[PDB]
């Protein structure tokens, strides 16, 4: 893996379930048995979509979480575990939805103002989820949603291993700046979401807080505004988009824009753990969206990031380390194109994100964007997952692989490992003064023969005179793999001379020893 180390050693792999209710799919005696299949293929637990739509549908205080704990005694059943998604957002209208479920119509007439939703740049107006900017009916609704909960799922803390919450559509905390109905679908430009009395006021008072008056910002910004009512968000994203953002203004623009999510972060992340923390003792999480195209377009740098809501994706995973939430990025098993039209780099965006996650000490998750129906696609989520050190994968979604015996063969074997710690030592290594050894071999947990960015280092040992290491390896899978030295400037100087093999991995902790 990255730094000379090697797969993390809490690793799980996670399967999504359906996103309609399980009867309306399959029957639970079935649905048990597809758990107890998919246990045996390396999965963790399942996480699951209870939507705030089926729970609180008829009115305020009026819960129903009869669906969610019959879900809950098959997965007991099952003898599974599973990951609840609190999802207050829409189900329906995003990217693989099959279904339909708004949140309760009821919660749009606690306000007479446009506080509680979007309007983008053309007025388009957005209901797939609340506004993160009305944090008071937030932090009624949710406050009163989790701890209620909380409350009728006590009776089965014990198969709950995660809980996950919505921090805007799709279940991704960012802005719903592509969308069909605004025109923003992928691969378009998003359009930016801030446009209705609401935010536009929002704005306004936050720069006015910065800066005092607006003599201030005038001569922050070096405009000429004639008055207040003149700070307001872009009039045209797209020449915001083209050099807008580099001004002071644009700076303190995407640095409100990009707050209202970090502030949302802090605010369910509070109620959350207030909720959760003494009952559950379970991690608790949120998503972030792999936002890919428009990455490198020329023209509007990350295009479509920005109005989603990510600027700079450091300040923001801050916010997480704060909120003590773990993260989850949504798209990995793809790579780089970066070409017309699209500006595609997925890739070059997951590297990216799990290095600050790293640096950040947070945990990281991970998951594919669109169903994958071809192996290849494994291979690559694994070299993200292993190599960049996830903590888990979620395999989006449960049909995929439930259906298709070659396909959830292939996850079983490439992502449904169990990590065991093994020690390797390697005798007769002619090492001079500043050579190391490191070991690389063909699965992704081994760099896949990468001798540049993904070997494993070891450790010499002074009194036998060898070179060792404890090292995470996939357990009851076949490797192969070579140990190899790299002189003090980076150079490889030499290969062991025999391949070595371990058929397979042995799932008890015990030690490969051979000679160079
Ligand atoms: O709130 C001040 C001003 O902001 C916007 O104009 C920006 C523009 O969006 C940027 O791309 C760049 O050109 O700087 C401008 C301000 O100097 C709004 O379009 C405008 O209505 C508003 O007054
Ligand atoms: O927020 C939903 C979903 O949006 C993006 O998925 C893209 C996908 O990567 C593209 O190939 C194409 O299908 O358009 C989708 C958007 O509608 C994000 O990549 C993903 O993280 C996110 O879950
Ligand atoms: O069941 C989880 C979640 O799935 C869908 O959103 C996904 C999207 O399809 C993929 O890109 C995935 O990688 O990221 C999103 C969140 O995991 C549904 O649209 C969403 O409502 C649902 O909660
Ligand atoms: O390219 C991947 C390749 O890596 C290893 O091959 C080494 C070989 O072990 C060394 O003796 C020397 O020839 O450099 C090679 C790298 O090009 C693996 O042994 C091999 O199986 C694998 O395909
Ligand atoms: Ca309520």
């Amino acid at each position: 893996a990255v730094n000379g180390k090697g797969m993390n050693p809490d690793y799980k792999a996670y399967l999504m379930a359906p996103l309609k209710k399980i009867p309306e799919v399959t029957n639970w005696e079935t649905f048990e048995n597809d758990l107890r299949w998919a246990k045996q293929n390396g999965f963790y637990a399942i996480t699951v979509d209870f939507w705030w739509g089926d729970m609180e549908k008829n009115g305020d205080q009026q819960f129903d979480f009869s669906y969610a704990q019959r879900f809950a005694q098959s997965v007991k059943n099952a003898g599974m575990k599973m990951i609840p998604i609190i999802s207050t957002h829409q189900c329906g209208g995003n990217v693989g939805d099959d279904c339909n479920v708004p949140i309760p119509s009821w919660v749009w007439n606690q306000k007479s103002d446009d506080s509680l939703y979007f309007k983008s740049e053309t007025g388009t107006v957005n209901k797939e989820t609340l506004n993160p900017l009305a944090s008071d009916v937030i932090r009624k609704e949710y406050g009163e949603l989790y701890t209620a909960f909380a409350a009728a799922m006590k009776p089965y803390k014990d198969v709950i291993a995660k809980i996950y919450l919505s921090g805007g559509p799709a279940g991704e905390l960012r802005y719903p700046s592509y969308t069909t109905s605004d025109g923003t679908g992928y691969p378009s430009r998003g359009k930016f979401q801030a446009y209705t009395e609401f935010a536009k006021s929002k704005f306004r008072l936050w720069v006015l807080n910065k800066y005092g008056s607006l003599n201030e910002v005038n001569k922050a910004w070096g405009t000429k505004l004639i008055s207040e009512l003149a700070i307001l968000p872009p009039s045209d994203g797209e020449q915001f988009l083209m050099n807008g953002y580099l001004s002071m203004y644009g700076k303190d623009y995407l640095e409100w824009y990009q707050g209202i999510l970090e502030n949302h972060t802090k605010l369910i992340g509070e109620l959350a753990h207030n909720a959760f923390d003494t009952t559950f003792q379970v991690p608790i999480g949120a998503k972030i969206a792999g936002v890919h195209w428009q990455y490198n377009n020329p023209t509007i740098p990350h295009g479509a990031e920005k109005p989603a809501g990510y600027n700079d994706y450091s300040h923001l995973l801050d916010a997480f380390k704060s909120a003590k939430l773990d993260v989850t990025f949504t798209c990995l098993e793809m790579t780089d194109k970066g070409s017309y039209p699209e500006y595609s780099m997925p890739k070059t965006l997951v590297q990216n994100i799990a290095t600050l996650a790293n640096e950040k000490g947070i945990v990281l998750n991970g998951e594919n964007a669109l169903s994958i129906g071809n192996e290849e696609e494994y291979k690559r989520v694994a070299e993200m997952a292993f190599n960049y050190n996830f903590a888990g994968f979620t395999l989006l979604r449960y049909q995929d692989v439930m259906y298709n015996n070659s396909l959830m063969g292939k996850f079983k074997d490439l992502l449904g490992v169990t990590p065991v710690m093994q020690t390797i030592v390697v005798k007769n290594v002619p090492t001079t003064i500043g050579d190391t050894v490191y070991i690389t071999g063909n699965r992704a947990e081994l760099g896949s023969w990468d001798t540049k960015q993904y070997p494993i280092q070891l450790y010499y040992d002074s009194h036998s005179n060898d070179w060792r290491g404890n090292v995470v390896l996939p357990a009851e899978r076949n490797i192969e793999f070579k140990a190899f030295i790299k002189s003090k400037d980076g150079t490889v100087k030499s290969w062991q001379t025999i391949q070595q093999s371990w058929n397979p991995v042995p799932l008890k902790t015990t030690s490969h020893t051979s000679s160079w």
